Parts: structure tokens; C-alpha cells; sequence
């Protein structure tokens, strides 16, 4: 009774290779499920973690590489441009020639880098003004500085847009970066030593003095600045409620309540809002309606930016442009990026420019990379399948409400009503294959010369920027997807209630319409649940059937429920990371996710459960002895099998709301009884502990 198909000794041996079956699975499944894996593979030098995911990313560009290199005479003009995009990218004799020209052309338009021009103050200083610097920057360019404002859908309202403002993001990967001591000391030398490398190439190129103390100077100032606004900024602890977050305020209360005087001033809210908005030709009054995400943020940084000149901000806010464009530049432009890249990720080496490449044109033309890459990789038949799991994994979701005993009759009927409205993206929009006029006219405005590979991402940067503000009028399209399909990943959005499987998420392990149920419903099945409770976690919950910020709980129902979380809060809080240096994981900004990884497990192991009292057991797999309930486990954790550069630990800790995957695969089993009785697991062994927590 066992499964001798090629398919199912395929997935077999894949298993067989990955585990290490010397490792007792009750001690550390982490080591069992991956321990074959760990001892074979080495990170690459070009990557900042390496495991499953990162492997089926670098299989995914291989396609993409497939499907770009080559032109065809039938490619439709939105194809085309892709490739001549992908085309301007790859050629690097192109770019070096260029040296570091396109960049000394644009510094004009952005009121330029002070440190890299002489006399800044006569020629831009004369009719500089934060409110228009700030702007430009923002509106043409993408880049938000010192007050990040945008267009986004009102939480409260999901078919409208507003504007937001909210504090920035730094240069350093983190606000904890900024004490620069210890762990975040070579990351802080190499930041303002990549800075002065930088100021020093443009300088050198511009035939300029070069005054190493003066750079020095200069640049340790723009460290001293983000310091202070990196110290203002608040903690994403203190941002994770929707609820408080969302402040509607009318520009003029903004005027009134947030008042800053920069360069001697003051600031004008009213013209720096239209200073943006006039890029789409869209007029503002006081009487605008703004959401402030950081209240708190904008108070403290009125004394701070009184402290500072307008060579100050400009020499911050151009380097925050720069340091993002030196990469399209020419190889000694490149290079000045070499220890602040290995300092924030470990890397002692640049990804294939092809790969570089492919993953650019791949994020700025989603759909046209999209159709040629599930032509080229995606079996449609697929997108049914899926679908019938997400209509089982919803349905056990609901079937659950009942056996929660920590929710009121009342909440657990507006949680069933959730639920049910939640809609489901699989594998690509058909328009993107099917309508060859709606995908050539979404790009219909770019024009890609195939020797201008940075004439080519500034007009995606504008474009991008404009389609942006342009929405603020304009209604959510209900209809777009969130996701283009050649993506690794899995998402689910607020505000629209909508869970999104991108075809590139749809393959072994995760799923297959020819290996064992067992393995689709750990893999894909696990990954369904957990988009559908991120509807149901510590953010979500807070959003309704429609996507509109609005509390459906009841305050007991509502009071449980962060007990319950609480327990995942210390759980994880509690694990210490190696590889991050003995750190323990933020348990709060990991609950999120924390909270979907067990309730989405949970979820599909009830989901597979019914489908065997359904169908009947499953003929096994050869070289294995492991049932099927044993190989849903081991499938859910093979999914996370991977590893850390020391330098990225020390990041991901901070900036990544994911627990690492080790700690995903110990902290979801550990909760899971399910899991302890598939291996026979003694009570208070370390993957079987007498505590479990549980929300979903
Ligand atoms: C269950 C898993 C298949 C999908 C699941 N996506 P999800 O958490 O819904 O969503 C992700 O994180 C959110 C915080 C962001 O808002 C999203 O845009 C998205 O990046 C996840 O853990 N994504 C992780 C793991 C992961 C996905 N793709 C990867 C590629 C490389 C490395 C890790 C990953 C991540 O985005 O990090
Ligand atoms: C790269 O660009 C240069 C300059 O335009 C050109 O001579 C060369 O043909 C291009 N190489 C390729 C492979 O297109
Ligand atoms: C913003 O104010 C400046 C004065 O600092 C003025 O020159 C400019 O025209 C104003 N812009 C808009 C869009 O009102
Ligand atoms: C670790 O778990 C204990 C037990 O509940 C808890 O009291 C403590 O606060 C946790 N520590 C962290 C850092 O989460
Ligand atoms: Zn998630």
C-alpha cells in the first residue's frame, strides 16, 4: 500500500534529503525537518538568508530570465517594453560608460547635495523652502522625507482615498540602529563612510576640491540629524493599533496642532500638500480632510528641525535619494555600496545583474511579467483545485467559531460574516493573458530607450508617484489584485477583506495537484489559514466585512481576545536567537503573524482531518516510515527550512513582523496537541510543553 508514482517519490526524496532523522522530532522539530537541509547548504555570498523560500525565489527568476531574454515576433507592445526594460538593465557597458552622469543631470531637480556643490546656499539656498523640497522629492520622485505624506485608502472609508501623513522610514534598517554602539556599530561607520564615499565620487566626477575633514563634517551632521528624528519616531509596538493610529484631522487643525518652523519659516501645511498634489493637477483647501498616523512624531520633530540649516536637511534628504540610485549607476558608483550592503545584510557580493534585473522589471510590470511567467510555468488547471481548498479551509475557520470559548455569541456571528466575505485571488488575473488593449494601456505612458537603463527608472519613479496622487479623488478599484503572479508569497489585505495565492506560491512544497493531500494541506493549506486569520489577528480583527476600520467586537469578546495573544506575546518573546546574538524575538511585533501561523496550522490540519473522514487514508510514502499525519508536519515545517547571515539576523529581529522561520516551525508546534500525538511526544519535552497558547 504504498505510493510507488513519480510524483510521489519525488516529493519523497525531497523530504528524505531535507530532514535529519538522527534529530528526536519531540526535542527539535526544527533540526528533525531540517537538519539534512542545514548540513548540506551554505548561504550564498549574495544572499541574506538562504532556505526554501529564497530558493524557489531564485527558481522563479530563472523563469523570468527564460521569458525576457528572448525577443518574439508576436509580443504584444506591453511585453515588448518589458523586455527592452529588462534589455537597458542588463547591460552594463551601457551603464559604466555613463559613469555617474545621470545622476549629476537629476541632483538639480531635487535643489541638489549640498556636500557635492559649491556655494548650495546662493544657487539653491535663495529659493529653497522645506515645503517644496520635501515636495519634489516626494511627488516626482517616490522618495518621502522628514514627514511621509500619501495617498492611500482611507481606513474608514474602503471605496475612498485620503491623504496620510506619517513619520519616515530611516536610512538604517531600524530606529535601534541609531545607538550605534555594539551590534550597530560597523552598520552606523558604514552609512556615514558611504556617504562620504559617495559625496566624494560626485565630487571627484564634478571636478571639485576634496576636503576629507569638510565631508567628514558634513556627513557626521546628516548622522547627527537622522539620529534625532530616528529617536522621534515612534516604536512599531506603539503602532500596532488601527484604531489609534487613524487621527482624521482637517489640514487646518494641522496648521493649528502641528506647527513647524524650519529654516527660519514657518512651515505651511496647505502649501507643501499642494506643493505635491499640483504634480496631478488636484487642488487642496484647509478644509481636507488628513489621516496622522504619528501625532506624537510631528510634535517632537518641531524642536529638532529648528536646530537645523537648510544645507542640513537637504544634505539628509538628497542622500536618502542618492543612496538608492548609486546601485544603477556605474561599477565605482556600485562599489562606494559594498560594507553598508554587508554591514545590513551580511553580503560579501552583488546578485546577478540577470537576476537584479528580471526581480526590476518583475516589480514594475507585475502583469506583463505576470502573463509570460504562467504561460511559461502556471497550469491553470491549478486555479481550481486551490480554490476548492480556500472553500474547505474558510468553511473549518467557520465550523471553529463554535468550539471558541473565549468569544461571545455575538462577536463569533460578525467574525462567520467576516469570513464569508472574505474574496479570494488564485494565480493571476485572467485580464492579464485574455485583454492584450488593458494590459498595453496600463503602460502605455512609459517609453523605455534600450541604452537609458536610469532615464528608465526615473520615469518609472514619476509614473508611479502620478498614478498614485492621481487616486485620491477616485474610488478603490475593486476588481485590482495586490500581488502580481510571478511572486513567492501569500497576502491578505485589510481593507479590501481579501486573501491573494500568486501563482509563484502555488508549487511544491506548498502544493501540487499530483502529491499527497497530506503535503498540500501542511504546505498551501497551512498558507490559506494564515492569510484568512490575518482578517482575525491583533490588526485585522479590527477591520470589518468591507475593509472599514470599525470595532465589531464587544469589550469582553474584544478583552479576551488580547488575552489570549498575550500568551503568544510571551511565548515568542522568549525565544532567543543565535544567530541575532542571543536576542530574544519582539513577541509584539511578531504576534500578528504569530497568531496566523498557529491558527492557520490549526485550521488545516482540521481541514485535512475532514478531508480523510471524507475520502480515506492516503497510500504512503516510499523510504518513509511516517503516516500521514506525521508527513503534514513535517511538509508544514520543511516550508520554513532555512538559515541566517549573523548581519541580517540583527536586522530581521527588528524589521521583519515574521518570527524566523525556526522559531515558526517550534513556537506553531509546541502549541499544537495535534502535533505532539502525530509524534508521540512525552508531556514538558520541548516541543510538547504542559502551556499552550491559542487564539484561533
Ligand atoms: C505563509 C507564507 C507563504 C506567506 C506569508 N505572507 P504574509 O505574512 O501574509 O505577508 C507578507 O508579510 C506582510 C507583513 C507584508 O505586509 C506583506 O506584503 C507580505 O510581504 C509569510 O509568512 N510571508 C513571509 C515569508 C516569505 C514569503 N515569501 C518569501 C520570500 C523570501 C523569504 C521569506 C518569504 C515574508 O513575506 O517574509
Ligand atoms: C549595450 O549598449 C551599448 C551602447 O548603446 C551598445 O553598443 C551595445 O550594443 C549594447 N549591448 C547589448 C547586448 O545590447
Ligand atoms: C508655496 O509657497 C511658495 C512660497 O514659499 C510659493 O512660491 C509657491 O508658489 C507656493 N506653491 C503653491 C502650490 O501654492
Ligand atoms: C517569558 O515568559 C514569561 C512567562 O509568562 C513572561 O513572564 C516573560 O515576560 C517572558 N519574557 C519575554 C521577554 O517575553
Ligand atoms: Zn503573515
Amino acid at each position: 500500500g504504498i505510493c510507488k508514482s513519480s510524483d510521489c517519490i519525488k516529493s519523497a526524496a525531497r523530504l528524505i534529503q531535507n530532514m535529519d532523522a538522527t534529530t528526536e522530532p519531540c526535542t527539535d522539530f526544527f533540526k528533525y525537518a531540517c537538519g539534512g537541509w542545514l548540513k548540506r547548504n551554505v548561504i550564498p555570498e549574495t544572499s541574506s538568508r538562504y532556505g526554501n523560500f529564497d530558493i524557489l525565489r531564485d527558481e522563479l527568476e530563472v523563469v523570468l530570465k527564460d521569458v525576457l531574454q528572448e525577443p518574439k515576433t508576436e509580443d504584444i507592445v506591453a511585453v515588448q517594453k518589458a523586455k527592452a526594460l529588462y534589455r537597458s538593465c542588463i547591460n552594463e557597458s551601457a551603464i559604466d560608460s555613463r559613469g555617474g552622469e545621470p545622476l549629476l543631470k537629476l541632483l538639480p531637480d531635487i535643489y541638489g547635495w549640498p556636500v557635492a556643490t559649491e556655494n548650495w546656499e546662493q544657487k539653491y539656498g535663495a529659493s529653497w523652502t522645506a515645503e517644496k523640497a520635501i515636495a519634489q522629492l516626494n511627488s516626482k520622485y517616490g522618495k518621502k522625507v522628514l514627514i511621509n505624506l500619501f495617498v492611500g485608502t482611507d481606513d474608514k472609508n474602503s471605496v475612498n482615498h485620503v491623504i496620510h501623513i506619517d513619520q519616515p522610514r530611516l536610512g538604517l534598517p531600524s530606529r535601534d540602529y541609531y545607538e550605534c554602539t555594539g551590534i550597530y556599530k560597523e552598520a552606523c561607520t558604514a552609512y556615514v563612510d558611504f556617504m562620504i564615499s559617495v559625496a566624494r565620487l560626485i565630487r571627484q566626477e564634478e571636478r571639485l576640491p576634496i576636503d576629507e575633514n569638510q565631508l567628514a563634517l558634513e556627513m557626521n551632521k546628516v548622522m547627527e540629524l537622522e539620529k534625532e528624528i530616528a529617536n522621534a519616531t515612534a516604536k512599531p509596538e506603539d503602532r500596532n493599533d488601527p484604531m489609534l493610529l487613524y487621527n482624521k484631522m482637517t489640514l487646518a487643525q494641522i496648521q493649528n496642532n502641528f506647527s513647524l518652523e524650519i529654516n527660519g519659516k514657518p512651515f505651511s501645511w496647505l502649501n507643501f500638500t499642494n506643493e505635491i498634489m499640483s504634480t496631478v493637477n488636484i487642488s487642496i483647501t484647509n478644509e481636507e480632510d488628513v489621516v496622522v498616523y504619528a501625532p506624537e512624531y510631528l510634535t517632537k520633530l518641531k524642536p529638532i528641525l529648528t536646530k537645523y540649516s537648510a544645507r542640513d536637511l537637504q544634505n539628509l534628504m538628497s542622500w536618502r535619494f542618492i543612496m538608492d540610485l548609486v546601485s544603477s549607476l556605474s561599477r565605482t558608483y556600485k562599489e562606494s555600496r559594498n560594507a553598508f550592503r554587508k554591514a545590513l545584510y551580511g553580503t560579501t557580493s552583488e546578485t546577478a545583474t540577470w537576476r537584479r534585473c528580471a526581480n526590476y522589471v518583475n516589480g514594475n510590470m507585475e502583469n506583463a511579467v505576470g502573463r509570460l511567467y504562467v504561460e511559461a510555468a502556471f497550469a491553470g488547471e491549478s486555479k481550481h483545485v486551490v480554490e476548492d481548498l480556500i472553500a474547505q479551509i474558510r468553511e473549518v475557520f467557520i465550523q471553529t467559531l463554535d468550539d471558541l470559548t473565549w468569544m461571545d455569541a455575538e462577536t463569533k456571528k460578525r467574525a462567520e460574516e467576516k469570513a464569508l466575505a472574505i474574496k479570494e485571488r488564485i494565480g493571476y488575473p485572467d485580464d492579464i493573458v485574455s485583454n492584450d488593449n488593458k494590459l498595453n494601456n496600463e503602460y502605455l505612458e512609459l517609453n523605455y530607450k534600450e541604452d537609458e537603463y536610469f532615464e528608465n527608472i526615473i520615469q518609472n519613479l514619476k509614473f508611479s508617484q502620478s498614478k498614485q496622487l492621481k487616486k485620491l479623488r477616485e474610488k478603490v478599484d475593486k476588481d485590482e489584485w495586490i500581488s502580481g503572479a510571478a511572486v513567492v508569497n501569500a497576502f491578505y489585505s485589510s481593507g479590501r477583506n481579501q486573501i491573494v495565492f500568486p501563482a509563484g506560491i502555488l508549487q511544491p512544497p506548498f502544493f501540487s495537484a499530483q502529491q499527497s493531500n497530506s503535503l498540500n494541506y501542511g504546505g498551501i493549506g497551512m498558507v490559506i489559514g494564515h492569510e484568512i486569520t490575518h482578517g482575525f489577528d491583533d490588526n485585522g480583527r479590527n477591520f470589518n466585512k468591507d475593509g472599514d476600520l470599525v470595532d465589531w467586537w464587544t469589550q469582553q469578546s474584544a478583552s479576551n481576545f488580547k488575552e489570549q495573544s498575550q500568551c503568544m506575546v510571551y511565548q515568542y518573546g522568549n525565544f532567543s536567537w543565535d544567530l541575532a546574538g542571543g536576542q530574544h524575538l519582539n513577541g509584539i511585533n511578531t504576534l500578528g503573524e504569530n497568531i496566523a501561523d498557529n491558527g492557520g496550522l490549526g485550521q488545516a490540519y482540521r481541514a485535512y482531518q475532514n478531508y480523510i473522514k471524507k475520502n480515506g487514508e492516503e497510500k504512503l510514502l516510499p523510504g518513509l516510515d511516517l503516516n500521514h499525519k506525521q508527513l503534514f508536519f513535517l511538509n508544514f515545517a520543511q516550508v520554513w527550512c532555512g538559515t541566517y547571515r549573523p548581519e541580517y539576523a540583527v536586522n530581521s529581529i527588528k524589521t521583519d513582523v515574521h518570527s524566523p522561520g525556526n522559531f515558526r516551525i517550534i513556537g506553531t508546534l509546541q502549541n499544537s496537541a495535534e502535533f505532539s500525538e502525530a509524534f508521540h511526544c512525552r508531556k514538558n519535552s520541548y516541543m510538547n510543553p504542559e502551556k499552550k497558547c491559542r487564539v484561533w
